[PDB]
Formats: structure tokens, C-alpha cells, sequence
DNA sequence: AAGAGAGTGAGGACGAACGCGCCCCCACCCCCTTTTATAGCCCCCCTTC
């Protein structure tokens, strides 16, 4: 096809294996913000990997914003080490990528009206609710946002191969509906 | 041969039962938050005349 999706967001969850005191972490952590009224977790952000991590008192943490699997793990390790430096016995257990988000352009306009008619069983096109077309890929469990401008967003993938496979499947379909 | 007490028929007030709710407590789910690209829609605020 000549176009490879670019991972825009990587969401991974890891378990530190230790109950945490959210109030203590916020008071000591450099970039952590805690608001039990708003959310029950602790939001911490770092610059070099450019990721945001939510820390829960149960010891489980969710890292988001990473643009690659390697960055996500490194960012998650940095958050885990920071909590460890605060006096907790934080570890790195069962690190897993929960969701991957990719974006790409087909370099041509797409007729969403024709696409949904031919793929009604997978396409839900409601301009009132959202201008983009929501395509739910089946063989890969991937949900794709196809837009008239040609931009395509892939989400719900657990591994990078799923993103590339999903885009490969959809590209010929989109090519047939070129405007 | 004559008094209180009583049988009977008969009317009037009261307690337990029957509903008939209005309030409550326990599952179940949803929502909160964060990240990201995308495009359209819409709202608040600023500026020009």
C-alpha cells in the first residue's frame, strides 16, 4: 500500500505489587496531582517520554501517551522507580499494553456514504453524532475512524501487528471508494 | 300470694384484622479520569464598526 500507520498513543498497565498512599505520593512527587473528589487515582506526568501515568492505591498503574511500546515500558519503569524512590516497595510486574492508537492518511478523499452502504454491517456513519465514519473491523478487533479528508485512525489494537494488519485490510476498501 | 334476679330480644362502643400504602436497603450499572489522532459542530469571549 505504501502507507504505514503511525502509533499516536500507547496505553499500558503494570502492577507495582504494593498498596500505595496517594496523599503521600502527591505531597512528595514532583509532577503528581491528586484529587480524590475528581478521580480516585494520582496523575503524574513526565517530559522526555511525554507520557501520563495514573497511579492507584491498589498498586496498579496505567501509563498513556507513549508513542511506542519501548517508550511506554521505559516511561512505566520511570514512574515505578519514582514511586519506589518515595519509600514504597514498587516493582514492575505483568507489564502489558492495553491499547494502541494509530493514525494515517490515504492521500485522497473518501466517499463515506458509499462505504457505509457497502459495509453497513461494520460501518456506523452518523454525521450528527460524529463527522467521521466508525468502521469496526472483525478479523482484527480494530475500530477505524475514516474521514472524508482521507485521515484514518486505528484504535483498540493490542500489538503493533494488529494496527498494520487492520490498515492493510481496509486500504483496498477505501481505494474502491476514492473520490 | 309478692320482691330481686334473669332470659330474651335487641341496640351501641371498641379491639384485631385487613389492607394499603410510603419509606427504606441491597444488587447492578454507569460514571468519573487520563492519553491520542481525526473533523465537524457548537459556545464563550474578544474585537471591529
Amino acid at each position: 500500500s505504501g502507507i504505514v500507520p503511525q502509533l499516536q498513543n500507547i496505553v499500558s498497565t503494570v502492577n507495582l505489587g504494593c498498596k500505595l498512599d496517594l496523599k503521600t505520593i502527591a505531597l512528595r512527587a514532583r509532577n503528581a496531582e491528586y484529587n480524590p473528589k475528581r478521580f480516585a487515582a494520582v496523575i503524574m506526568r513526565i517530559r522526555e517520554p511525554r507520557t501520563t501515568a495514573l497511579i492507584f492505591s491498589s498498586g496498579k498503574m496505567v501509563c498513556t501517551g507513549a508513542k511506542s511500546e519501548e517508550q511506554s515500558r521505559l516511561a512505566a519503569r520511570k514512574y515505578a522507580r519514582v514511586v519506589q524512590k518515595l519509600g514504597f516497595p514498587a516493582k514492575f510486574l505483568d507489564f502489558k499494553i492495553q491499547n494502541m492508537v494509530g493514525s494515517c492518511d490515504v492521500k485522497f478523499p473518501i466517499r463515506l456514504e458509499g462505504l457505509v452502504l457497502t459495509h453497513q454491517q461494520f460501518s456506523s456513519y452518523e454525521p450528527e453524532l460524529f463527522p467521521g465514519l466508525i468502521y469496526r473491523m472483525i478479523k482484527p478487533r480494530i475500530v477505524l475512524l475514516i474521514f472524508v479528508s482521507g485521515k484514518v485512525v486505528l484504535t483498540g489494537a493490542k500489538v503493533r501487528a494488529e494496527i498494520y494488519e487492520a490498515f492493510e485490510n481496509i486500504y483496498p476498501i477505501l481505494k474502491g471508494f476514492r473520490k
